[PDB]
């Protein structure tokens, strides 16, 4: 293929987002954003357009693995 590019993963808005400082940005429920950097505290630079502002990850979804099983097995850790 092509290599071309920092390494970043796109997320979905599913909650409209205020911005707090001028540097954050807002979009509505339902568009997609670039996230370029990264922080500790949950805060994620996000790219809209011709905009990037400090979007919450928690605003934003991600393709986490959801197997919801009833952890039945015919036995259990035997030897003990």
């Amino acid at each position: 293929g092509s290599s071309g590019s920092s390494g970043a993963t796109s997320y979905m808005t599913c909650s409209a987002y205020q911005k707090v400082q001028d540097s954050e940005i807002s979009f509505p429920a339902g568009v997609e954003v670039q996230v370029l950097e990264k922080q500790e505290s949950g805060w994620w630079y996000v790219r809209f357009g011709e905009l990037e502002g400090w979007a919450p990850s928690h605003y934003l979804v991600l393709d986490e693995n959801e197997q919801p099983d009833p952890s039945g097995k015919e036995s259990g850790p035997s030897s003990g």
